[PDB]
Parts: C-alpha cells; sequence; structure tokens
C-alpha cells in the first residue's frame, strides 16, 4: 500500500523528476518526455533499465563502486501516480510527466545517507555540486578563436544571462576547481556559493536550505555552526559568518581532493591539454573522484567541432543500412564488452566508421560526465570530528539524436560571446 501524502517534492531537472519518502531514506525518478512523441509504455522500461545498466557496467568501472550508486527499477500503481503527481504539481518549478506508464527508478536518499556506513545519519549536511566541464579543449578541429582561450561554463554565462535564465554572472570557473590548487578550488567555491543557480544546492538532514527570501548566506552560517564549530558543553563560541563560511568552503575543498587508499591502474591516463587557467577569472589527485570525472570528460578528445563529421559518417551508414543501428548495439545494451570499446583511445582517422563509431559513443559519455553532479555527505559516524562519504549522481547516457544539437548550440554559445567580447 502506497500513500501518496508520505512521498514529498525533492527536485526536477529538465529531464526527470524526484520525490523522496518521509520515513525511508529512498526516491523515486520519474521521466519527462515531450508530446512529440511520448515514447510506448514497454520503451520506458528498457531505457530505466539501459539507466541502470550504464551505471553498473560503465560508470562504475571510471569512477568506482563506492562512489556510483543506481538502485533498481520498480513499477507502482497508476492511482498513487496521479494522486502524487497532483499534488506535486503545485511545486515545480515550470516536458509531460510518465503519469501512464507507472515505471520509475528507487534510488537511495544520499541527502540523508552515509556511503561507507550506509545507514540514515543526524544531524546530517549535504553539498551538491554540478561542477560542469574541467577542461578547455585543444584539438585543431576548432575553428572559432575564442574556445582555445575560455571554458563553455564562462562562454554560456552571457548567453543565459542576455536570455534572462539568470540575473547576474557568476564567477565561477571550472577550471579553477578542477586544478589542485587550494587557493583557486577555495575561491571557486565562494563564488558558487555567491551565485549558486543550478550548480549548487546544500541540505540539513534532507531539507533544502540553500540554493534553490532566497535565501541566504547569514541564515546559512546558522545551519553550519554545529557541524564546524560544535559546543562541547562551551559556547566559545562567537563565530561571524564569514569564518562559518571559510570552514565550509575548506572542508569541501579538502574532501573532493580526498581519494580512497586504492590508488589503481587507471582505466583513463588523458593528459592535460592547457590553458590550465580561463581567461573569464583568476595537479590533482589521481585516486580522488573529481580527477576521475575530468578523465571520462576528456574523452571528448576531438571537440564536437570537430566529432560531427563522425556523427554525420555514422548517419550516412544507418541512411542505407537502417537494420544495423540495433546490431551495432548503439542504443545498448551497456555491458562488459561495450565497456572496453569505450577503452580504444587512439586518434586516427584511418579506419572510418568502425572508428567513427567509438568515437561518438566516447563523445556521448564524456557529455554525461560534463553534466554530472557531485554528492557529499557531512555527519558524525562511530565507525569537529565529522565523517564524509562522496557519490556521483545523474549518470545517464545522452542519446544518440542530440549530438546534431550539441553542435547547433555550441555554434550559437560561441558566436554570441565573440560578438560581446
Ligand atoms: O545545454 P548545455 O550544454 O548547457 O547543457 C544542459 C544543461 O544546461 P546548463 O547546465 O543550464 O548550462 C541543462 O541544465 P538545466 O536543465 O538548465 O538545469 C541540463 O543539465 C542538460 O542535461 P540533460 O541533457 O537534460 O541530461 C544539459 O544538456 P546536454 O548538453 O548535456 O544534453
Ligand atoms: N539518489 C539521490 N539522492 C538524493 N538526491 C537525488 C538523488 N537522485 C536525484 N536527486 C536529486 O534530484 C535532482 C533532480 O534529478 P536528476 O538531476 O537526476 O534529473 P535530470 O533531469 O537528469 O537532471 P539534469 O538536468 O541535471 O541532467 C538532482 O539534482 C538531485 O539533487
Ligand atoms: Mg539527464
Ligand atoms: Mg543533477
Ligand atoms: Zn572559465
Ligand atoms: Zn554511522
Amino acid at each position: 500500500k502506497m500513500d501518496e501524502n508520505e512521498w514529498s517534492y525533492h527536485g526536477e531537472g529538465n529531464k526527470s523528476l524526484v520525490v523522496a519518502h518521509a520515513q525511508r531514506c529512498v526516491v523515486l525518478r520519474f521521466l519527462k518526455f515531450p508530446p512529440n512523441k511520448k515514447k510506448t509504455s514497454e520503451e520506458i522500461l528498457q531505457h530505466l533499465q539501459n539507466i541502470v545498466d550504464f551505471g553498473k557496467n560503465v560508470m562504475k568501472d571510471f569512477l568506482g563502486e563506492n562512489y556510483v550508486h543506481c538502485g533498481e527499477v520498480v513499477q507502482l500503481p497508476l492511482e498513487f501516480v496521479k494522486q502524487l503527481c497532483l499534488k506535486i504539481q503545485c511545486e515545480r518549478p515550470e516536458k509531460d510527466l510518465d503519469t501512464f506508464s507507472g515505471y520509475a527508478m528507487c534510488l537511495p536518499n544520499l541527502t540523508r545517507l552515509q556511503t561507507f556506513h550506509f545507514a540514515e545519519h543526524r544531524p546530517i549536511l549535504c553539498v551538491e555540486i554540478k561542477p560542469k566541464c574541467g577542461f578547455i579543449p585543444f584539438s585543431n578541429d576548432v575553428t572559432h578563436e575564442m574556445k582555445h582561450k575560455v571554458c563553455r561554463y564562462c562562454m554560456h554565462q552571457h548567453l543565459k544571462v542576455a536570455t534572462g535564465k539568470w540575473k547576474k554572472i557568476s564567477k565561477y570557473c571550472p577550471l579553477d576547481l578542477y586544478s589542485g590548487n587550494k587557493q583557486r578550488m577555495h575561491f571557486a567555491l565562494r563564488s558558487l556559493l555567491q551565485e549558486t543557480q543550478n550548480n549548487l544546492r546544500i541540505f540539513k538532514n534532507g531539507e533544502l536550505i540553500y540554493g534553490c527570501p532566497v535565501a541566504d548566506l547569514k541564515e546559512l552560517a546558522h545551519h553550519l555552526k554545529p557541524f564546524f564549530f560544535p559546543s562541547n558543553g562551551l559556547a566559545s563560541g562567537p563565530h561571524c559568518t564569514k569564518a562559518v563560511i571559510r570552514e565550509l568552503v575548506h572542508v569541501i575543498t579538502r574532501v573532493l581532493l580526498s581519494s580512497s587508499e586504492k590508488a589503481r591502474a587507471g582505466a583513463l591516463r588523458l593528459g592535460l591539454q592547457g590553458p590550465r587557467v580561463c581567461e573569464a577569472s583568476p595537479g590533482l589527485p589521481k585516486g580522488c573522484l573529481l580527477y576521475k570525472t575530468l578523465q571520462v570528460q576528456m574523452l571528448d578528445q576531438l571537440d564536437i567541432e570537430g566529432l560531427y563529421p563522425l556523427y554525420k559518417r555514422v548517419e550516412q551508414y544507418l541512411e542505407e543500412f537502417p537494420e544495423e543501428r540495433k546490431t551495432l548495439q548503439i542504443d545498448g545494451p551497456y555491458d562488459e564488452v561495450f565497456y572496453q570499446k569505450l577503452l580504444d583511445l587512439s586518434t586516427e582517422d584511418d579506419g572510418t566508421v568502425a572508428f567513427a563509431l567509438t568515437k561518438v559513443q566516447q563523445y556521448r559519455v564524456a557529455m554525461t560526465a560534463k553534466d554530472c553532479s557531485i554528492m557529499i555527505a557531512l555527519s558524525p559516524c562511530l565507525q569537529s570530528r565529522l565523517a564524509f562519504s562522496v557519490s556521483v549522481l545523474d549518470l545517464d547516457l545522452k542519446p544518440y539524436e542530440s549530438i546534431p544539437h550539441q553542435y547547433k548550440l555550441d555554434s550559437k554559445i560561441v558566436n554570441y560571446y565573440s560578438k560581446t567580447v
């Protein structure tokens, strides 16, 4: 028996909606789809099963077993889904919700959990960061001038601000964060606090308390003092907002730079081609999650510019041989062989379709890693004496048909930014 009153609205990115249970530390993830065309009921089941099979097989090998969690696909009563949707409709921010299938993913609620223990903890603080792409493209295939010296995030800011999506430009550059420089990382996190956008959220015990009275720097610092300056009897005591936010920013930097005891044979060893600094504003440990995420982003070896020629070869082949879309395993299954196909890092274009297809798939995987989120969970545990857990969220492979749009959008981002100067 599923009561609709127990589940609350948790969040919503443009492709899926999440709801969280108040009692158990789990969440349910429902898909969004366009009116043209809404997917069939048995196709939804396979889509969700591919998201699990991608995270299970591909991303656990690239990032680590401890850092990825992708719970099972589950079936629910339609009457529960209809009623839960209507309640939650109210709380949406404003692509139609999956109301007719009754299929969803049951994931653990990482806002209330530690990974290494894996029970609920309280009091528990959680910082969810969306870091974006951590390098500037370096291939000779790129035409435009600005792309070699400014990262896509900073270039995308200006368009988003002018569009009206955001009010002001952020001072956050991903390359400050991904560079192992503590000083740059600290600055990157402070700017990201000052202008959150969709790139930062903070929770206390499951409840959102920061990045969408908005509100608010002082009010945040109230919730953080018990974690960072714990009064063990004595309240000594008077800590200003500046000092509280500082201890947050240090701890998050210290956490992202931490790695497990393991420093295993790197799945990816791709070197960092500069610029390591960005013209928008002023190494990283091999074991840590932030580095491993950067490496899977670097499967975009040739830029989008770039890869669109390689995409065109695979499309003219499937124009003429449409039956081979399935036989080539373009839409999975994302199994142990599929992970092996991604490890060919060679960049010569003599082999023509076998090579292009391999690179198209590597690019789909990179686009996933650029758009992924990182969750950090601070809390006391028996196994300040704060214990941490790192995790990655939002790991669903970007669809094959979005590659045209990715070219089209990047062309618009740089041309507006170059016109602006
Ligand atoms: O359009 P882009 O390249 O800026 O990236 C999209 C994001 O834009 P933003 O973070 O606002 O700059 C976009 O963010 P918002 O929906 O605007 O929060 C999504 O993360 C989207 O991912 P998905 O394809 O829905 O999984 C992202 O789409 P993909 O490009 O990853 O397909
Ligand atoms: N396992 C989880 N634990 C805690 N919070 C979660 C979990 N899964 C999802 N969320 C929250 O739900 C939000 C929205 O879900 P999600 O990002 O997965 O959907 P999306 O449409 O694919 O997003 P995006 O547009 O960023 O690609 C996330 O930003 C995250 O804060
Ligand atoms: Mg998505
Ligand atoms: Mg997300
Ligand atoms: Zn930048
Ligand atoms: Zn514990």
